[PDB]
This record gives structure tokens, C-alpha cells and sequence, in this order.
């Protein structure tokens, strides 16, 4: 079989890396893929945005399973297009991807179906949105309804901050239609963790959970990023917490979507906050997480491709997890998340340390070597039998391949390991 992985980030590298291990698979194609992936995937020069070429390529190249990585094509209905051409494709229809594409939709689903989440309301009027902020006071969380570059969320510590954000989103239409509607919701805290599941209609096959660091700097200080590192398991979260999340959030969410005529197939990603009142949904994503995939997938004992094919063909899914631990650290370009420059030479990015995989997020092969090609550059990912050893191993690996234009957080996983004990 030929498998197509769509996209170009670290999640897709992980996907291609895992698929490559399948006994079922003859070719793994990655469109567009990136140069970090060439050992695991034959790169196919088509953009995740180029839906017609993607569909036409898969159709004509005997691609028996397509796995979609990024959210935008899913949200824009790439799966419908694949299926119109009779291609076998894993991921949600445009109707189902709304659970990520429209935060208001997601909050309303949970309201309707008693799935626990932050108390919220949605607005299209600045005046009414501002009044509600002044009523609730700070802290309060302001979210653009649509994707908004991934920049649509402000956790406001003051009313002024919240109202300025509402100004941007609504009066200035900062993100256009994505911010023509806003969700205003309760600030939560506690342990934040990711619970993904393979889902088809009502069937839910949970994955091991992960946790990430979104803050640029150690001590979780500084601006937000697209993720500075992650790990699975999350030591300080019980198995009971996870199983309860699976039972009262993920499965009910999957059921709800069927009952809404938006039957969901793909990875349902639940971003959860373990509060003093228990898990509450911070967000839903309609696809594999980044950077979570990088520590979750490698823990899979099962063959990803077999799982997906069984799931899609309504067969028994035999999905097994390893006890091992995975921990990854992001190398980002100096300056990210603000301004950064592409082109810095950063070497081979090859580790000697064993049980390490570097998933490339923003690299380009240039002159026998790798240069930086984005803010977050690689996810150095180490596996081991305990959290703490995986933790120690990944930082061996990192120093080894570290280079001038890069930074990274040194404390990935340490608060977790500590709070566990
Ligand atoms: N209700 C809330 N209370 C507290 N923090 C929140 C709340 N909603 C969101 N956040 C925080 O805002 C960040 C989430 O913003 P978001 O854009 O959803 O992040 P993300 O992890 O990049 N999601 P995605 O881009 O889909 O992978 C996290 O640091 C959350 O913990
Ligand atoms: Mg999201
Ligand atoms: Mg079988």
C-alpha cells in the first residue's frame, strides 16, 4: 500500500516516521513533507493548500490511505474532496472539523451535551462583549471564534486587557471572519493535559495523554509559542483522571457530533484542564496535536496504519500502548516567537544518543546540511522506561546537536516530574 501524509511540520514527520514502520506499507508519501523526513517518506512537491493537486495525485498514484496532519485543510473540507474522488482518507469532513474550526460551536455543543468546560458566552457586538467583561471582571479569557493564525486567545488579567482584545477582534476585525464572533469564558487553572482519541462516529479509541510547555522561557515565563516541548505519560495525572475524561468528555463529545449530523472521523483532540472541580474542556482540536503527536505516537506499540485501516473499515481496533516514556524538547530560532530569521546553518541535527528521534518542524536541507526554516526547528525526542530517564536522555541528545541560531527550554518536564513525587 501507498500512504500519503499531508503537511510539513513535526507532527507530520512523526506520522511519516510511524507509518514507515508498518508491514503493510510499500511507499510513504509526504506532501509537501520537509527535508527532515526523507528517510521515512518520499517527498511529494504539493502544498497542503493545493487541494486539487493533492486529490489528483493521490487518485492517480494508487494511494490507499491518506492521513491529513494540519487543521486548515480539514476545516476547509479537504476530506470531503478526497472522498468525492473515492479516496480512502483519515480525518474529519468539513462538517465535523467545525468542532475545531468554530470555538463557539464547540462551546455550544458542550453546553447542549453537558460536557464540562469553562462558563462562557459568545458575542458579535463589541458593546455587549465589553459590558459582559465589566460584569464578570478579570481574569477572563477572550477567544476569536475561528482559527486566527492560532493567535485567537487572550487570557486577560485585567478588564482593560480583555476589552482591548475585544476591540481588536470585533471593532478592528483583526482576524476577519474568524474574529467576527468571540467566546468570552471563565479563566481556569490546574494541570493542563492533552487527550487524543481515534474516533469514528461513536467509536472512541483513546491514546495516552501528553502535556506541553507553551511558554517560551524556563519557569514558563515569556510569550506563548507553538510549543517548546512535551512528554507522555504525564506523571502527576492519575490513570483514574484519564479514564474519567475518556468516559465523560471524549466519548460524549464523539456521540454528540453524530447526533448533530456531523459524524466525526479522525483524531479528536481534547485539551483539558484538570481543575479542583475536575477536568474541563479548554479546547477541541480535530486532528493530531503539535507538539503532542511527537511524544504520543512513538509510545504506540500498534502499527498506526493497521489501526487507521481497521478504524475506517469498522473492524475491531487493536490499539496497544508501550509503558515507555517519551519527552521532547523544541529547538527554536533565536527571536521566536517574535521576529526570527530563516537560513541559519545548524548542522546535521543528528544525535548519537540512542532512542532519540529528531522530528523536523522547520528545517531545510541546504548544502549537505540543515538550515533553519521556521520559528520552531526540531523536536528532539527521547524515549526510555521512566519519565525521568527519558528526560535525562533528551537533554544529552539536545546538547549534542545544538547550534548557534537556536534556543530551547532546559526545564521541559521538570515541574511535572517534581509534582509527581
Ligand atoms: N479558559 C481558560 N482558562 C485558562 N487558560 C486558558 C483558557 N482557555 C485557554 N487557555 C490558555 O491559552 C492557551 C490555549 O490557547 P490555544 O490557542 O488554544 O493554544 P494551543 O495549545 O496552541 N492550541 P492549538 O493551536 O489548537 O494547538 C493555553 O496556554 C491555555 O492554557
Ligand atoms: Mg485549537
Ligand atoms: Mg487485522
Amino acid at each position: 500500500m501507498n500512504v500519503l501524509i499531508i503537511g510539513k511540520g513535526g507532527r507530520e514527520h512523526t506520522l511519516a516516521w510511524k507509518a514507515a514502520q508498518s508491514s503493510l506499507v510499500e511507499n510513504v508519501f509526504a506532501a509537501p513533507g520537509n527535508d527532515g523526513m526523507a528517510a521515512s517518506a518520499q517527498l511529494v512537491n504539493i502544498e497542503e493548500s493545493d487541494h486539487a493537486g493533492l486529490v489528483s495525485f493521490a487518485k492517480q498514484n494508487q494511494v490507499g490511505l491518506t492521513i491529513v496532519g494540519p487543521e486548515v485543510p480539514l476545516i476547509e473540507g479537504l476530506v470531503d474532496e478526497f472522498e468525492k474522488a473515492g479516496l480512502h482518507v483519515f480525518g474529519p469532513s468539513k462538517a465535523a472539523a467545525i468542532i475545531e474550526g468554530s470555538k463557539q460551536f464547540a462551546k455550544d455543543l458542550m453546553k447542549k451535551y453537558d460536557i464540562p468546560t469553562a462558563e462562557y458566552e459568545t458575542f458579535t457586538s463589541f458593546d455587549e462583549a465589553k459590558a459582559y467583561v465589566q460584569e464578570k471582571g478579570a481574569p477572563i479569557v477572550i477567544k476569536a471564534d475561528g482559527l486566527a493564525a492560532g493567535k485567537g486567545v487572550t487570557v486577560a488579567m485585567t478588564e482593560e486587557e480583555a476589552i482591548a482584545c475585544l476591540h481588536d477582534f470585533l471593532e478592528d476585525e483583526k482576524f476577519g471572519d474568524a474574529s467576527a464572533s468571540v467566546v468570552i469564558e471563565e479563566y481556569l487553572s490546574g494541570e493542563e493535559f492533552s487527550l487524543m482519541a481515534f474516533v469514528k462516529g461513536e467509536k472512541v479509541y483513546p491514546m495516552v495523554i501528553a502535556q506541553d510547555h507553551k511558554r517560551a522561557f524556563d519557569g514558563d515565563k515569556g510569550p506563548n509559542t507553538g510549543g517548546m516541548g512535551a512528554y507522555s505519560p504525564v506523571p502527576q495525572i492519575s490513570e483514574e483522571t484519564v479514564r474519567h475524561a475518556v468516559e465523560t468528555i471524549v466519548k460524549p463529545a464523539a456521540k454528540a457530533m453524530v447526533q448533530e449530523g456531523r459524524s466525526f472521523t479522525g483524531v479528536l483532540y481534547a485539551g483539558l484542564m484538570l481543575t479542583e472541580n475536575g477536568s474541563k474542556v479548554i479546547e477541541f482540536n480535530a486532528r493530531f496535536g503539535d507538539p503532542e503527536t511527537q511524544v504520543v505516537l512513538p509510545r504506540m506499540e500498534s502499527d498506526l496504519v493497521q489501526v487507521l485501516l481497521d478504524l475506517l473499515d469498522d473492524k475491531e481496533v487493536d490499539l496497544r500502548w508501550k509503558d515507555t516514556a517519551a519527552v521532547s524538547v523544541v529547538l527554536a530560532s533565536e527571536g521566536y516567537p517574535e521576529s526570527y530569521a530563516k537560513g541559519t546553518p545548524i548542522g546535521s541535527l543528528a544525535a548519537e544518543t540512542e532512542q532519540v528521534v529528531v522530528f523536523h518542524a522547520g528545517t531545510k536541507a541546504e548544502g549537505g546540511e540543515f538550515v533553519t526554516n521556521g520559528g520552531r526547528v526540531a523536536n528532539v525526542t527521547a524515549f526510555d522506561e521512566t519519565f525521568e530517564a527519558a528526560r535525562d536522555r533528551v537533554y544529552k541528545a539536545v546538547d549534542e546537536i545544538f547550534k548557534p541560531g537556536l534556543f530551547f527550554r532546559k526545564d521541559i518536564g521538570a515541574r511535572a516530574l517534581k509534582a509527581a513525587q
